[PDB]
C-alpha cells in the first residue's frame, strides 16, 4: 500500500484531471481503443472503448484478450497469504470451521437462483454482456488485494479468446452474486453449468474446457476464491461501459446532425458564436457550438444561403430545436463524460470482500461490492439519453413540415406529384413512438431500492438493472437517429434538386421575356420570392404561384403606367403566357431528370461541404437512395440499412470525418 | 495548458475537497454585505440574499466599476435604433413566426410586459404565488446577469431593483407559468414601469400598489419608460430557475454532510466496526466522493470514546462478535460517495448560470453587431436539478435505512425495542410512531426522485419545441430538500435517544456486576471455610455470563427468575455445581445457590434503580462517553441549545414536540456550526494505510 498524496489526498484532483480536455479527443482515443486487436489488462487502465471491442467481437479473432505477467506476483502473494494463515492455525473471519472445500460448494450452490426459461424466451443475458462481465471480473481481480489464484484468471481468459460464454440468468442481482455465480459454478463443474461457443452451441461444463482448451480439469476452489469470483460488480458495471461507448459516440452524433439540420433548413449559423457561449460559461454548449460552427463554416448550403441574405423585412427568426440545439446539448454531454469516468473508475476498482491486504496482514471487511457508482451514472445517463432524443425529434418534427422547414416539400416527399407521395409521414409517427417510449426510460430505477435479504441489504445500487434500461433507451436513440439520418439526405437531394429547377425557370423566363416582351430585373427577383415546390408539379398552371405572380408583376406595371398603350395588355396575356406554358413544363422536366441522372448543371452542395462523409457513407457505402412514391422502395428499408450500418460501427469514420480539419478551437471573435 | 473550450476551468472548480467547498460556501452565506459584478455570485450568497428581510441583514451592493460597460451597450443600442433597427423584439416582434414589424419601439415594450402578464395569482394567499424568498433571490441573480455589460439595459434600472431588494419589496409573482422565465420575470418589469395590476409586498407583508411600493423602496423619478431592448432584457432569462436552483444546492450541500456525520454516529450508538472506514477499502475504487465520506467518518470514530471502549472490551473477550454490520452502516461511503460527486457538479453548473449572460440577442459593442442565439434555454438548470433531486433521494433512503436498523431491537445491538426509555417497556412505544413517519417521508422523497425534463411539452406555436422547465425542477427538489429535513430532524433526536440509552445501560451493568460480585463473596466465598475452589473460578464467570447478556431485557424486575439475569446466573452456578463433582460437595453447594439468588434480590433492584436516578439527575458513576467524542457538538446542541429532552413514557412529552425543535433549528441555520464542528480537528487527510 501506498502512502497518502499529499497534493490530493482524497483523489478529487485526479479525478477532475480526467474531465479537463475536450469531450471529442476523448472521444477519438476511445474509438481508436474500441478498433485495437488486443486488450491488455492489469487492474487500472480498462477503458469503456476496450469493454466495447471484447463485447462485440465473438473472439480472439476479433479482439484478444492478453494478461500482464508483471501482475502475477501480487495475485499470488494474497493467495498464498490466505493459505498459510490457513496452514498455521486460521484467522480469516469472513473466509473461514471444520470443512472448507464444502464450504465453496455450498456458496455457489445456493446462489444459482436464476431462472433461465428455456433459454431462449428472454431470460439469459446476452453473451454479449457476459463477454463484457468476464473481462472487467479478470481485471478487477489484478490488482492482488482479492486472493485468488492467477490460474483462474488465466482460464477465463481462454474462455474469452475461443468464444465459449457462460449462460446467466437475465435477472436477479440487486448488485452481482447470482449471475457471477453462473461463472465459478462452469469453472468448478457445477452438474447444471452450461455455456455457448462462438457458433452458439450450448455444452456443458466439461466439454465446454475441451472446447476452451482448458486444462487440469475443474477447479476446486480454496477459502477465498469462491468470494472472490461472486462479490463484485462486475456485470452492472460492464454492461454499464458498454453502454457508455454507444452514449459517446451518439452524443457526438446529435452534434454534428444538428449542423446539417442547419444547411439543409437554410438556418442562420450565428447561432454557434463563440461569444454567445463563452459568457454562459459551460463547456459543453461551449464545444457544442464550436462543432457545429466548424461544420457550417466549411458548408456550401451557408455560403448559398448567405447570397439569398442580399434579396429577400418578412423573414422569422429559427425555432429552438435550432437556435438553441448548444445549450441543450452541452449539459447532457457534461453528464454523460462525468458517468464514463465513473464508471471507468468501476471496472478498475476492487470491489469483493473482504479485502486481503498482505502488507498489513489482515483480512478488511467492507462495502466495495455496493455498486452504487453504477446505479447513479446509468440513471443519470439514461436522463440525458432521452433528453437528445427529444431534440432529434423536435429537429425531425421541423424537418418534414412544410410550414416549418423553409421552402422543403411536404413530409420531405420527392415526387413530381405530391398526391401519390406522402414521404416520411409514416417515419414521423414512428419517431414519435421512439421518443415516448425514451421519455419512459428516461426515469430513474434507484429510487425504487427494496429492503433485501434479511433487511441485511437495506440499501443496494440496482447498478445491472440501471444499466439494462439504459442499454434499452440507447437502441431507441439508434432508431431515432437511423431514422433522421435518412431524413437529412433527402433533405439535402430535395435542396439539390431545388436549385436545379428554380435556374431552369429563370432561364426561361428570361428567354422567354426577351422574345416576346422586347423588365427582366424584377420578374427574376419574383421567382425568388416563391419556393419552387409550391409550383413545380404543374409550373404552367395559372392558379399555382409561379403563373398567378409573374402575370401580377407585368398587371402592376401596365396599370401604374401606359395607358391601348401599344397594346399592352394584348402582349402579357398572348405572347408571353402562351409561350411559357408551351416551354415551362419541358424545361423543368429536364432539370429533373438532369438531377436523377447525375449530370445536374448545378452540382449538389454537399459534395463541397464538410458533413459530405455522412452523405457518401448513406448513398454510397449503404446505397439507400433518394425516396419517392415513384418507385417502390419503403423508407424502412433505408431506416433499416443505416440502423445495421449504426450497431456494425460504420457510421463512426464519417462522422468524425465531418471534424477531421477542426483544430478543436472555437473562431476567434476578439475582433 | 491551453484551456480552449473551457473544460479546464470547469474541472478545476471539482478539485479541492467537499467540505472546504462547504465551509467558504457557509462563510459566504454569513458576509453581511454581497457586492455583485456578474461574475463571481455564489450560492451561499444568494441563499444569504434570499433569508434575509432587508439590508439590515444582509445588504446588496452593485460594483460601479460595471458601469461603463453597463452603459455602451445600453447606447449603442440607442444610437443604431435612431438611424436603423432589424434587431429581434425591438423592432420586430416575439416568438414564432415573429414576421411582424413595427416602428413603436416604446409601445413595442408596453405590450410585451402585457401578454407575458398571464399568470395566476388565485386569491393571493391560496398557494398560486412565488415565495418572496425566491422572489428576492430571482431579483439578485437578475441584476448580477445583466452586469457583465452585454444586455443594453440602463445601469439606473439595475440601482431600482437594488432599493427594491434592501428595502424588502418583494413584487408578486406567479408561481407557475413558466417553461424557462419570461411570464415571472415580467411581474418584476411591470412593476418597474407602473403597471396597473402590479403589486408587490413589504417586510411586514403588506400588499401595496406600484406607486406605493416606488415610495416605500425610495425609488425616484417615477416609473420606468422602457428603452427598445431593456424590455427583453429584464424578462429574458433563467433567472427564477437558476436562483431557486442556487437556494437549493446551499441547502443540499450542507445536508450531504450531514448525512456523513449522522452515519458516524450511527456507528458509535450502535457498537459498529470502524473498520469499515479505512482507507485502502476505499482508495482501491478511486471514486473521490466515497473517500472523502469514509475519511469523514473515520476521523469522528478515530476521536469516539464509544469505540475506544468498544476495543477494550473485545481485547479481554476475542470471542464473541461473529455477526457483521448490515448495509446501511458497512456500506454508507460507498452510497453517499457517488451523491455528493453528483450534488457538486449540479452545484457548479447552478453557479455558472447565475453568473451568465442569458438575455436575446446579446450587444457586443467591440464588433457591433446583435447575436441572435439561444442563451434563454435554461437547460443546466433542469439537468442539474433531476440529477440532483435523484441524489437527495438516494441519501434520504439511507437515512430511511439506517433509522429502521436502529430502532429495531433485532438490529441495534442491546438498545432497547423502539428506543423507548421508560423503566416499563410495556407503556413505552418509544420511536414507533416516528419510525412510521420516517416511512412516509421517504416514499414521497423516492417518489419526487423522478425527473421533470422527460415532460417537455412543444410550447408556443411550437416555437419552443425545446425547453428546459428549470424552475419547475427547482420546485421539486425544493421539496425534496424539505422531506429530507423532516428525516433529518427525526434521525438526529432518535440519535441523540440512543446516546442516553448507551449511556444508561452502561451505568446499570456495572452497578449489576459490581452488585452480583459483591453478594457472591459474601455466600459463595463464606463457604470457602470448606469449599474453596468450588464457585471461586466462577466469578469472572459471572461477569461473563452478565456481559453476554443485554441489559434491557432484565433491566426492568432485574432479579425476577424468569427473565435472562437471574436464569442466566442460576445456569452458571448449577452447571458448575453437578460437573465439577456434585457428590464432593452434594448437600451445601445447592443450598448457598438459593441463598445467593434471595440475598441478591433484596438489594439488586435497589441498585439498579439507584443507577437510573443518578443516569437522570446528571450525576451517574460512568460518564457519558459522548462528552469525550467527536460528534458532541451535535448533542450538545440537540439537549442544551434546543432544549430536547431524553424521551420516556414516564413524562409528557410527545416525539414530534422534540423533532419540530429540531426541524426549526435546521431551517433556522443553527444546524451548520455544530455539524461543524465535529470536524474542526481534521487535516482533509485519511488516515496513514501503511503500517
Ligand atoms: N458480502
Ligand atoms: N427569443
Amino acid at each position: 500500500n501506498g502512502a497518502i498524496v499529499e497534493s490530493d489526498p482524497l483523489n478529487w484532483g485526479a479525478a477532475a484531471a480526467e474531465l479537463s480536455g475536450s469531450h471529442l479527443d476523448e472521444v477519438k482515443r476511445m474509438v481508436a481503443q474500441a478498433r485495437q486487436p488486443v486488450v491488455k489488462i492489469e487492474g487500472s487502465t480498462l477503458r469503456v472503448g476496450q469493454v466495447a471491442a471484447v463485447a462485440s467481437a465473438k473472439d480472439a479473432s476479433g479482439v484478444a484478450v492478453e494478461l500482464d505477467e508483471e501482475a502475477r506476483p501480487r495475485v499470488k502473494a494474497s493467495s498464498e497469504w490466505i493459505l498459510d494463515c490457513i496452514a498455521h492455525g486460521g484467522d480469516i473471519y469472513g473466509v473461514t470451521t471444520k470443512d472448507g472445500p464444502a464450504l465453496q460448494v455450498e456458496l455457489l450452490r445456493h446462489l444459482n437462483a436464476g431462472i433461465f426459461g428455456t433459454g431462449s424466451d428472454g431470460h439469459t443475458l446476452p453473451s454479449e454482456v457476459v463477454r463484457a462481465a468476464m473481462l472487467v471480473r479478470i481485471n478487477t481481480l489484478l490488482q492482488g488485494y482479492s486472493g485468488i489464484r492467477f490460474e483462474i484468471l488465466e482460464a477465463i481468459t481462454k474462455l474469452l479468446n475461443t468464444g465459449v460464454s457462460p449462460c446467466l440468468p437475465l435477472r436477479g442481482t440487486i448488485t452481482d452474486l447470482v449471475p457471477l455465480s453462473y461463472i465459478a459454478g462452469l469453472i468448478t463443474g457445477r452438474p447444471n453449468a452450461q455455456a455457448t461457443t462462438v457458433d452458439g452451441r450450448k455444452v456443458d461444463a466439461a466439454e465446454a474446457f475441451k472446447i476452451a482448451g482448458i486444462e487440469g480439469g475443474f477447479f476446486k476452489l480454496n477459502p477465498k476464491e469462491g468470494l472472490a469470483i461472486v462479490n463484485g460488480t462486475s456485470v452492472g458495471s460492464a454492461l454499464a461501459a458498454t453502454v457508455m461507448y454507444d452514449a459517446n459516440v451518439l452524443a457526438v452524433l446529435s452534434e454534428v446532425l444538428s449542423a446539417i439540420f442547419c444547411e439543409v433548413m437554410n438556418g442562420k449559423p450565428e447561432y454557434t458564436d463563440h461569444l454567445t457561449h463563452k459568457l454562459k460559461h459551460h463547456p459543453g454548449s461551449i464545444e457544442a457550438a464550436a462543432i457545429m460552427e466548424h461544420i457550417l463554416d466549411g458548408s456550401a448550403f451557408m455560403k448559398h444561403a448567405k447570397k439569398v441574405n442580399e434579396l429577400d423585412l418578412k423573414p422569422k427568426q429559427d425555432r429552438y430545436a435550432l437556435r438553441t440545439s448548444p445549450q441543450w446539448l452541452g449539459p447532457q454531454i457534461e453528464v454523460l463524460r462525468a458517468a464514463t469516468k465513473s464508471i471507468e473508475r468501476e471496472v478498475n476498482s476492487v470491489n469483493d470482500n473482504p479485502v486481503i491486504d498482505v502488507h498489513r496482514g489482515k483480512a478488511l471487511h467492507g462495502g466495495n461490492f455496493q455498486g452504487t457508482p453504477i446505479g447513479v451514472s446509468m440513471d443519470n445517463a439514461r436522463l440525458a439519453i432521452a433528453n437528445i432524443g427529444k431534440l432529434m425529434f423536435a429537429q425531425f418534427s421541423e424537418l418534414v413540415n412544410e410550414f416549418y422547414n423553409n421552402g422543403l416539400t411536404s413530409n420531405l416527399a420527392g415526387s413530381r406529384n405530391p398526391s401519390l407521395d406522402y414521404g416520411f409521414k409514416g417515419t414521423e409517427i414512428a419517431m414519435a413512438s421512439y421518443c415516448s417510449e425514451l421519455q419512459y426510460l428516461g426515469n430513474p430505477i434507484t429510487n425504487h431500492v427494496q429492503s433485501a435479504e434479511q433487511h441485511n441489504q437495506d440499501v443496494n445500487s440496482l447498478g445491472l438493472v440501471s444499466a439494462r434500461k439504459t442499454a434499452e433507451a440507447i437502441d431507441i436513440l439508434k432508431l431515432m437517429s437511423s431514422t433522421y439520418i435518412v431524413a437529412l439526405c433527402q433533405a439535402i437531394d430535395l435542396r439539390h434538386l431545388e436549385e436545379n429547377i428554380k435556374t431552369s425557370v429563370k432561364n426561361t423566363v428570361t428567354q422567354v421575356a426577351k422574345k416576346v416582351l422586347t423588365s427582366e430585373k424584377e420578374l427574376i427577383t419574383a421567382i425568388d420570392r416563391e419556393g419552387v415546390f409550391t409550383y413545380a408539379e404543374d409550373p404552367a398552371s395559372a392558379s399555382l404561384p409561379l403563373m398567378t405572380k409573374l402575370r401580377a408583376v407585368l398587371v402592376d406595371h401596365a396599370l401604374s403606367s401606359g395607358d391601348e398603350r401599344e397594346p399592352s395588355v394584348f402582349s402579357k396575356i398572348t405572347k408571353f403566357e402562351e409561350e411559357l406554358r408551351a416551354v415551362l413544363p419541358r424545361e423543368v422536366e429536364a432539370a429533373r431528370v438532369a438531377v436523377a441522372e447525375g449530370t445536374a448543371p448545378v452540382a449538389n452542395r454537399i459534395a463541397d461541404s464538410r458533413s459530405f462523409p455522412l452523405y457518401r457513407f448513406v448513398r454510397e457505402e449503404l446505397g439507400c437512395v433518394f425516396l419517392t412514391g415513384e418507385k417502390l422502395k419503403s423508407p424502412g428499408e433505408e431506416c433499416t440499412k443505416v440502423f445495421n450500418g449504426i450497431n456494425q460501427g460504420k457510421l463512426v469514420d464519417p462522422m468524425l470525418e465531418c471534424l477531421k480539419e477542426w483544430d478543436g478551437k472555437p473562431l476567434p471573435i476578439n475582433v
